[PDB]
């Protein structure tokens, strides 16, 4: 899928069924740069109009690093002018995945940290290998996640555990993440991505018009509380009636 | 309790206490139907109106189903005036055992499915039997959760679980519930109706007016962000020390 | 630290490195009173001004008691007037305990109940010992934690778990609240305050002024959806590039 | 109308057609004390449970004062219980005749300062004679506007004018405050109530159901964004639209 | 403009630079039907997809009405169906007009009434003509706006008058909807096209990106309150700093 | 007042009685520039220190200019950096001011454009001479009023006149301001500075414990709905009630 458009070799993109994963391919850690966020908003875009996709999975190529977050080519020195412009990219990024009309699926086979944990955060499910640690280690730097970390790891895991883990630099594993609700489901070494793509072939069985129409109605707690959604989820139960 | 009104035979209710037990009794799968949803709207109402009353159990005729959601009497065919009478009847029910004025307690003693786990949600707390199976497979038939289940379910399990459940149509059993936050205890076969009822006379040794005062608080953060109740917090916490 | 003002002997600090030590001494129950409710509010304003300070443990003195709450001595009776005004301070002290510019983290060395829970859940991070019990029976003599406690408890563990504990007036020990998100960290008994005091040094590793930056908006959700402070995130990120 | 229960003599009600004339009797200057806030509430809730209602006008008795707002018996020195509990009897009454489910007009037919002002922003519709002067002038003795003046003068006037009233303690007169959107219509010296009670008679032939399910959501935006009633209006005009 | 697809006769467009002329023309009233709104939200559409229309001008064919409002071909009987899909096509057909990429001007022509003054409402500016007259009159027949007028009468000019049109069933005409704040510029008969259009011009000397930019920020208050906006300004004014 | 710091020479203050006198002084059009910005909100900070300030009137030097808006020498070529850390201080500078806890007067002596006007919009209250104009024609030249113009400009005069004077650039003179809401006193030539004057005289003879406790009540409406402020209403009206 998104076989044709100027898409970064960085970002490698395969069709399994109604199921596109797409794997970071930048080494040595899978490393989120300036021509990767602006490939992956591109191709959530395209993904979003190919009718033939329903789920997504997102995942780091090798066994090491899902993501070590941002490059350093990018807040590099110095440019202040730099710095605006990447956390740019990594909110319009992220929230075109975040915004993905069906189902993503982050396959967490390593570390995610900083911005590669925001990546996943970014995703609908996360499902992690035993070994795979996660962190937003930013405030080590002065700095802090500027990707939504500071308000998607809240959402999932409690104030907490949230500022445990931003405010005190302490990083998490695959078992304390499920602890924590931080991942969903944990999996042996080398099984996420096979697991992820089999979660995401059970979306393939459900409506895709359900799906899309649902999807923004769960997430709606996140620009407005729940109660005044209520008359909105049936309105589009009734426009699912209409239409079978 | 409810002791005359034209209260329907599918819904049999019995006074215990300061406690009123409804029993959902339509077989084979205690389904709701629109005689039933009208029918918990005005019992809810009645409840209300009763100072005998401090605490309230639902749960499933026979030891198999809690509730399978939608009767397919309604969301027949076909009609899509009934579909939107139908998707209002669930909101007004739910709306209301939600709005109850003193706690209730589901008891969980088997399949919730659909508008089951949705009722269920309604309530104030759940206790599960340990092979009870809840699920939202609404996508599967290409319609939603219509009576709260898209705001509901992730307010309490979080937004990975909740489309878990409602993207991928994937069940969950009492355990996997409790690991959640779904349900709050989990106990064995044929146990929960006697653990509710047990749980809602814990609730008949506090104060009443401040079981009613206090509840709505609590559920603040449905409608408007917490820090925005803090002062009347304090308000309601004066109008309980008047009238000692 | 807060080495020189009118600071009550009921509130002992102690300066280890770049933490405040905030010990509850009010025998027999570490209960809150007025004089100190002001302290503590007073003692929170300096902290804020005391660019050495970059964390903050609180802990009851002795080995039984956290915290009992409200003194009796304060809603006495009786006076209409002096419930408001405890109400009051109560507030300020926990608002301004709540919005401390590090990070605070309650080490519960006891009971730790109604105010003393509202206290701790003021707090940042918590750190419970094993025998140590947290409750909020506020309605068991019909008033309400008026100190947040209906905002903050389903905050952190749910609706469910907020209602069992306030409305069923259900306590619980270490080992339930760590497993419904009510603490973070359980340890043996007499661990908490070293527990909580090793924590704090971590934070003193990190950036002071990202500290300060980034846990305003980590609490953004408490008074508005976190999809409307990602903006203001990124430029939080800028102001934290500039200045190195 | 108000037929029969304990209805205090310092609040006159009299039925014309399907409005009710309720009148301020309480010389010299139609002030608001405990004994009218209390029979304003009450009388409010009845008027919802007459259906033979549809319309409401209050106004002051006497050509020279509509209200002078708080009587001075009840800020009485001194006593902070008073005040409190005289707070929260404002905000009860004048809620509760905001909240009234027909149309509510205000014929302003004197003087309107403070309370009796408040009780006006409480009304739907105001109509002020020429000569009518209004004002909020409770900062000149340190004290506010605790009856929804200081949230609901600058929802209609602006926040200019509401706080060149409040903070300056200027005020107005009816040819001013028709040119700033505090009230909507100006009419000759002892014309009011009889322009109220012929504009209450225009509501009398709309239909009843229609009035008291549009008039919540035309004051939407006083709770919650007007774009987030959207879906609540069509579902409401369905619900309209059934029953004829 | 709109060069080419199925576009409803009933809708005539017209490209004058790089302004859309929109007229209504369905005799005798300029009556909205189901044909019109959905060919309205597909225009609207395409121009926000022509990069050559920076305005956009609607108004009624004919010297005696802009539009009376919905067809009784539509809320026809009766069916309970129909009336819920009337409900939804004006929603959509108006909020698309209100989401216009450019600036909408509605020049008033005569008669605007329900929908039709739902449909000036829509729009960002309202030039009205002298003789024009305009009203909701939908409780009348006990029905209400259901296009979005309980919101976005109040929003303009205030509640007193929004309830003055809507639950007094009040018209008013261009000199009194100038008073209240209903329209902008009030102009002689025959004159509002040609001002509208001539308003449109001005439109077209402004940056087309800026406009686009801007436009949703000032509607901003429709969704959340505009403190939480000023942040996403300062960065939508770097985007347009950026790219010159 | 603001008797000693480093105060630039381009914000002259003078202290007369219990207001304190701003002159923007800076020719020829009493732009605002970087060193102005951040003077001001250092001003305003040790204003708000000043017990001896109840009230606050800024105007521009000379007949001619209130204000110009922005220097072109800080929105230079160019430098995106420079664009970015200029909108923030515009923020910061005019935030500042609209958070004095005193009252606050524009007196506008002639043009304000721009930066300006935005000016004025932070203040409380608004009188201009009778020749004056204002706009805000950032979108001619592609960019937008940063300062808040985009959420303060329709908040007082609507949405429809805001983009008649933001998207259109169509400039206003006092009266149509007046007629509008966008200002509040239309004075005559060379009379504003001295009208704004005694307007700030009034203001001293109130409570100022009361105007500061008040003034943040009134803006309630810009942060959060006006009903969800009630409760705080009361409270610190008994806040008040105590201290006399």
């Amino acid at each position: 899928k998104a076989s044709s458009f100027d898409d970064t070799h960085k970002l490698t993109v395969e069709k399994h069924g109604h199921t596109a994963l797409i794997t970071i391919n930048h080494p040595p850690a899978n490393t989120w740069d300036r021509d990767s966020l602006i490939g992956l908003r591109q191709l959530i875009e395209h993904l979003n109009r190919d009718d033939d996709i329903y789920a997504l999975v997102v995942t780091g190529q090798g066994p090491k690093f899902f993501s070590a977050g941002a490059d350093l080519n990018m807040f590099a020195d110095g440019d202040k002018a730099r710095a605006r412009e990447m956390a740019r990219r990594f909110g319009e990024a992220f929230e075109a995945l975040r915004d993905f009309r069906g189902v993503s699926i982050a396959a967490i086979n390593g570390y995610a940290m900083g911005g590669g944990l925001e990546c996943a955060l970014a995703c609908d499910i996360r499902i992690a290998e035993r070994q795979a640690q996660m962190a937003l280690p930013e405030a080590a730097v002065g700095l802090l996640p500027c990707a939504g970390g500071t308000q998607a790891l809240p959402w999932l895991v409690g104030e907490g555990w949230a500022k445990r883990m931003i405010l005190c630099n302490e990083r998490v594993d695959a078992e304390t993440a499920l602890r924590i609700g931080l991942v969903e489901q944990v999996v042996d070494s080398g099984e996420a991505r096979g697991a992820a793509l089999l979660l995401a072939a059970k979306v393939a069985r459900q409506s895709p018009v359900a799906i899309r129409t649902i999807k923004p109605l769960i997430q709606g707690a996140r620009e407005r509380a729940p109660n005044t959604w209520l008359p909105e989820e049936r309105e589009r139960f009734v426009d699912l009636f209409d239409a079978q």
